[PDB]
């Protein structure tokens, strides 16, 4: 028996562009994921978010699935361009109505809404004006956030400004693998910095608008272990943590500067007077959300870092399964920054799910993955990490960004030819976990 604290939030998580479809319904503006995925060569099999899980029409059934499973919290995101089609100025009432109906239904059913304000679908109109590269995004984001607060802050009390700003900046603007598909290191670090200033401006508006809520920010994290005992391999791991994990953003937020190994690699790429923005960036936040999935063996390599293949079980993504990582990153966040609250805002796995003659989905692979990680998060709670909740990625199989529909992360199976949902063995298993408030 590994029982969790009283009132611990068991959740599932999604994102707007990944599940909704109908990206241009009811007056919505185009997002950068619409235009990116409609550009040939950008996404596996030419997949797009045009239909996805059709959650835009099937939202009530999906929520009834959450209810039926006894899951207590739902993390979902809001499509910025459904709300403000040109990014700023005009507010689309039908976009608001979409999420209002979802919010009210959740509350009526006793499910707690966790709203991610930004999960990667920037209005195309703002990308034309530079997107995250443009300092003015701090204002655009603040105005968008304000609209959300004033419309939903009466019911939604748990808010996340940004999902994984490292991904948004680096993967979108350095690697060119995600929208807007750019490859410029100077742009990428100007996006890092602007994402911090936009987050902080949104927290500032939140304090003025929603006197009773809590607001945080979510980061992607990996468990980096060194390839050897050498100083250089250990330092490589020190860099990877500071750059890829929560320190890139939490050091500015809590300590007022970037981490030192980030400045050694990247100072030339940041704005010259970037320090002028640091005091505003230190705006107080209520919680840290950490996403965690995999570990990496790492060595210095004359980036100056490469990864080392390890045997280890991998998921269908080719990601090594390292459950002790989730315990480590939870310990390390307390040790380094001691935020008053942490949530695991995403944890999950992609496996090659098949519907058996059954037709059940016997994803014992995913049960083992989840169980293992839930166990390590228990451990962290026993050693005093203020972990208040845990969210499975994902409720549904969905559009997995540049992988398209070929990667299935759901605890609910989606048959794309019909839109039939089939609860996986992992979903039933997780329901039992929530009911008992822990493992057995
Ligand atoms: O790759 C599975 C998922 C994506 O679908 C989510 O949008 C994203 O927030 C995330 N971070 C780490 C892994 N994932």
């Amino acid at each position: 028996v590994k029982k969790f604290p009283e009132g611990f939030l068991w959740g599932v998580a999604t994102a707007s562009y990944q599940i909704e479809g109908s990206p241009l319904a009811d007056g919505a503006g185009m997002s950068i994921w619409h235009t990116f995925s409609h550009t040939p060569g950008n996404v596996k099999n030419g997949d797009t978010g045009d239909v996805a899980c059709d959650h835009y029409n099937r939202w009530k059934e999906d929520i009834e699935i959450i209810e039926k499973l006894g899951v207590k919290a739902y993390r979902f995101s809001i499509s910025w361009p459904r709300i403000l089609p040109e990014g700023t100025g005009r507010v689309n009432q039908k976009g608001l109505d979409f999420y209002n109906r979802i919010i009210d239904t959740l509350l009526e059913k006793g499910i707690t809404p966790f709203v991610t304000i930004y999960h990667w679908d920037l209005p195309f109109a703002l990308q034309l004006k530079g997107g995250w590269a443009n300092r003015e995004i701090a204002d655009w984001f603040a105005e968008y956030s304000r609209v959300l607060f004033e419309n939903f802050g009466d019911r939604v009390k748990n808010w996340i400004t940004l999902n994984e700003p490292w991904v948004v900046a680096i993967v979108g603007h350095l690697y060119g693998v995600h929208a807007p598909g750019m490859r410029d290191i100077y742009v990428a670090f100007r996006a890092v910095h602007n994402l911090l200033r936009a987050h902080a401006r949104a927290v500032k508006v939140f304090r003025e608008t929603v006197k009773d809520g809590k607001i945080g920010i979510v980061f992607n994290n990996g468990y980096f272990e060194p390839a050897s005992e050498k100083e250089e391999d250990i330092r490589a791991v020190r860099f990877m943590h500071q750059f890829n994990n929560y320190p890139l953003f939490l050091n500015p937020i809590y300590r007022g500067d970037y981490p030192e190994l980030v400045l050694e690699f990247a100072r030339e790429y940041l704005p010259e007077n970037y320090k002028d923005d640091m005091s505003e960036i230190q705006e107080k936040i209520d919680f840290v959300g950490l996403n965690y999935y995999s570990g990496h063996l790492v060595k210095f390599d004359p980036a100056k870092v490469s990864f080392v293949e390890r045997d280890l079980p991998k998921t269908a993504m080719g990601w090594e399964i390292v459950p002790e990582g989730i315990y480590w990153i939870l310990k390390k966040v307390k040790e380094e920054y001691n935020p008053p609250e942490v949530y695991i805002t995403e944890n999950g796995a992609a496996f090659d799910d098949v519907v058996s003659e059954d037709g059940r989905v016997h994803d014992q692979n995913r049960i083992d993955y989840l169980k293992a990680h839930i166990g390590q998060a228990w451990k962290a709670i026993q050693e005093g990490v203020p972990l208040k909740g845990y969210f499975v990625w994902s409720l549904l199989d969905n559009f997995e960004w540049a992988e398209g529909y070929s990667k299935r992360f759901g605890i609910v199976y989606v048959d794309y030819s019909t839109q039939k949902r089939i609860v996986k063995d992992s979903g039933y298993w997780y329901s039992n976990v929530v009911k008992n408030n822990g493992l057995e």
